[PDB]
DNA sequence: CGTTTAAGCGGTTGCTAGAGCTGTCTACGACCAATTGAGCGGCCTCGGCACCGGGATTCTCCAGGGCGGCCGCGAAAAGGG
């Protein structure tokens, strides 16, 4: 998935929208429950690989 | 201490250097006036060093393309009642 916007070729069109939604979800989740202290964020019961 | 030798003193004999005195004069330096150009201060400018803007040149990083390994998953061959 590559495209040209304003003369810049091979721009990641798929990764631009994916990083925009992931950063907005990460910023909203941190500010909702850890607004006083961002260092106290915990993954909870979610177990990654 | 023994021995030789050269310093010290007195003497010759003539000429010349030098101090002292007297005399003349002449070039040379003090002195004065007019003049001006070489010394001291400032003013202006270039040679060279340095500061700043612009352009050419080479090094570093992020992402895409392709390949290997896992995850149970699922179709299939063989055995049992």
């Amino acid at each position: 998935v590559l495209f040209n916007f304003k003369g810049v070729k091979s721009l990641n069109a798929e990764s631009l929208l994916s990083r925009v939604e992931d950063l907005k979800y990460l910023k909203n989740l941190i500010n909702s429950n850890y607004k006083d202290d961002p260092l106290k964020f915990s993954l909870g019961n979610n177990t990654p690989k």
